[PDB]
């Protein structure tokens, strides 16, 4: 059913539970034998249980503690998305972050901590095992200051423009080449003409968008934005959505994926 | 006299001694608070105790161990040079090397190791603290991808120098350098400029009967420098033997533009008795 | 601008190039038009910059031999394959500088042979808004191919694997992120599951692919493959197609655009 | 060797005279058969009469006219330096300049012109034949079109500080590796201790420097500065000097060459 949406969202939360629990066998158990992990998105991906154990053991050693937001489901029978707020001891991974220039080295590495906020995109198979997990976070999500954090601005510009009914200003945020899915799981659309019809539909039933602060991938190719969205017609409803936008060399929107599930809509009535 | 020379050499060995010991505070103690580190030369430099700890902690974590050759001193009251052979766990720095294309990632990273040979050029102040440390190594000085490609083409410049000058082929040696060449030998005395000065140095060299035997060279990461430890003997005015390390900065076309021959008074041996 | 008009216009462009008149050429471009030649270099904009780009070529007596264009099913695109020959002077020296070409011994008599794919976007009046010219170092003579030759290999592999029906071997050529339009103008397919269903249909209808030698962009991020494709079912048909594939870090297929027009399908054989 | 300073300075002007004359054979005759030309410094050099004809014919074709300043000599029996202001028709070279990004292409190429100001550094052999000619100019020296103009500022900073007696601030403009000739023909000094002493004599004799607007190489590695310099001790004298400074990664001066001839010292000026 669309009850399997709940299954994926449950497994998503279980992942966070097992991390906080610290049991490494319990964590690896959630993964297919051949799963693929990108953390953070932009680093070369990593494959197989051995590599997972290698990635997760130092984190568990740093007493990583995760606070999970409410997941949302994709309408594709595989995906659940979940935002995480992390804290860990700066050692032993901190130094590697600094060595990559992601983080300014602390004065007292034995007492420093590392705070992170990331978006987890988890692709599961019918048995609920994780096949591919993407963790989206960049330097502005670690312990809005780069010329590349104004690429986070593109999330504010979209919502602000669309709430005003400024369709052309929305269309300007994207390449003429634009591919978009909304919801992820239904056939996608291409080019600013389809998008215009999508957005004209949106304005007419009265949609209103409110983003939470976005995250980026590490290479700033991607901007991840949780929004809450309301519509008036054909029924007052509220949607919990997380939208991923891939950017081109000029900061234009190349691809958009709006993740929200049937269990992410509320028929509010007041 | 050259007593400060031994101080620096001893300190160079102590640095390696503290690495193998694994105590990170002991290591940072050898460094001035504003010290500058380039490891490998070619990567943008790094400054201050905080950045040093970020650099040394993952290395120590990989149980890095060092075998040091016996240092040489520079004749300027600051410099000591020392060759190092390292081995460390592939994790956690290995992945960082693989990302940069310095390395081909191994098929069992959890048990793999990384061998490196480098030349450390250490500048100390009058108190013996490190002010500036340059670590010379490149892709052909790294086990994981000896892939001597066009880096081997620049390492050949070391073999040519020794072979040609041993043969007295002064002009073939001069062909190895820019007409702009700057040449200190020893470092700490005023250098010569241009191939006319260089020719006379080399004419002198051949006449005193100098004979060079180089160790295998190292390069920087960007292959702009070629580091060559040599042993050199001369017959006149006195049979002597020098332990030298020569650093050559190359130009766009691989020509030798700047050369620094590091050796101290305590790196010479009087022979034939 | 139906499919026929756009194709005819593509040849007209090549005709005016052979005609040698620079004014006639610029007349075909919107005043704010954009040119990329080769794809991978920064673009060029506006009639003034266009004159700067074409004048040295025309002085070198550039003569093009054009293949039959194909149309995109999107009311804007015509694509056309080009073979060039021109004097080595005055641009050849500039190519040698960039490492694209080995300087010749008798530059006063040398020629430059080039094969490129022109992707031409026209607006409704038939003026060119955006022109992309795909050619790389292995498509220039006066080929080398170092890693281009392995990324060019990806086209030979696709056709060969799919001809044998090795569906899973085909999927391995692409990322899980894959976007596949086929034809451009109909809604695209997302993910290897869509792609599997597409490839199963392809295999079942008896598709057989025969590629011309591919081209790349200059940065080898794109591989352009003209193929002739025949199917047996539901009828023996023949498609004239050109495929543009965007590659990632590891030479995998990120996005695929298969251009072919309604007027590019016949009931022939080969 | 032969060719005194007056001889070399006159040959410098004769070269320019023959350029304006338009006879290509006459120009080439001034060059050794194996001579080397760099125009501009930063591009690969060209060698031998044959390449030279190839370099000069398009320039003469655009009716290149030169206004030559008064040369200076090097005190080394080989070098003469001379500043040139060029003008030529935009065709035939202009389009190629624009292709490399040195120029914004004009609207009317058949009437446009190209203005250039460069410093020619000419090495002649004992017969007065040119062995090596370097032409220093960059985009900021071309009627294009300021690039890393902050790299041109190092001339104003040098002059202002040494005029003020601010030795340490002057020394701050150079690497500790600094190699300094002054005049070219006298043995060079290395390192800031030597340079400090040189500058102390300079300040004690009351030197005062007035720079003309500098030029750069194309790759902005070199800053060429014509100055007139006056001293008060032991007699009030005036020097016509042109200084070449090679910069490092961070814009520090790594090598400096002060060209001035025995015939460039006068008793005149204010």
């Amino acid at each position: 059913a669309a009850m399997n949406e709940f299954a994926r969202k449950k497994r998503a939360l279980e992942h966070s539970r097992r991390i906080n629990a610290g049991d490494l066998d319990a964590i690896i158990d959630l993964y297919a034998p051949d799963a693929v992990l990108e953390d953070p998105v932009g680093l070369p991906p990593v494959t197989g249980h051995d590599a997972l154990r290698a990635h997760y053991e130092p984190l568990l050693a740093a007493h990583l503690r995760e606070e999970a937001a409410e997941p949302v489901a994709g309408q594709d029978a595989t995906h659940a998305l979940i935002q995480i707020s992390s804290v860990m001891d700066y050692l032993p991974v901190g130094p590697l972050y600094a060595e990559r220039g992601w983080l300014k080295a602390p004065d007292a590495p034995g007492t420093a901590r590392i705070h992170r906020t990331a978006m987890l995109v988890i692709r599961m198979d019918a048995s609920g095992l994780i096949r591919h997990l993407k963790s989206y976070w960049g330097t502005s999500d670690l312990s809005p200051a780069a010329d590349e954090a104004a690429r986070k601005q593109m999330a504010v510009d979209y919502a602000e423009r669309i709430n005003a009914g400024d369709i052309e200003g929305v269309l300007d945020l994207f390449t003429d080449d634009i591919v978009f899915e909304d919801p992820v799981g239904r056939p996608p659309m291409v080019g600013k003409d389809d998008l215009r019809r999508h957005l004209e539909l949106a304005v007419s039933c009265g949609t209103h968008e409110v983003p939470d602060p976005p995250m980026t991938s590490m290479d700033d190719r991607f901007v991840v934005t949780p929004t809450t969205v309301t519509v008036q017609r054909p029924r007052p409803m509220t949607f919990r959505i997380v939208g991923i936008v891939e950017l081109d060399e000029h900061g234009l929107g190349r691809r958009v994926q709006a993740f929200w599930g049937v269990t992410d809509v509320t028929m509010d009535d007041r």
